């Protein structure tokens, strides 16, 4: 569960806003993710998890949030960097 797929999807995400240019499709297989979370760290994982990254998605999902008011990729690019740090730390 939330470790697993939040690697997963990150890669996914990417591959379609990097390699694809498709904004639309990132915030697709990005917000779910975003959305599990809303609920709340409950198991001894989720809880360490949510400690390392949470404040760190929230941020990321909130300059995506920015994006759709100013359609300007900084704020992606802003998005970006704290995701891809996440993701560094979830393989290591």
């Amino acid at each position: 569960l939330w470790h697993e797929m939040w690697h997963e999807g990150l890669e996914e995400a990417s591959r379609l806003y990097f390699g694809e240019r498709n904004v639309k499709g990132m915030f697709e297989v990005l917000e779910p993710l975003h959305a599990m979370m809303e609920r709340g760290p409950q198991t001894l994982k989720e809880t360490s998890f949510n400690q390392a990254y949470g404040r760190d998605l929230m941020e990321a999902q909130e300059w995506c949030r920015k994006y759709m008011k100013s359609g300007n990729v900084k704020d992606l690019t802003q998005a970006w960097d704290l995701y891809y740090h996440v993701f560094r730390r979830i393989s290591k």
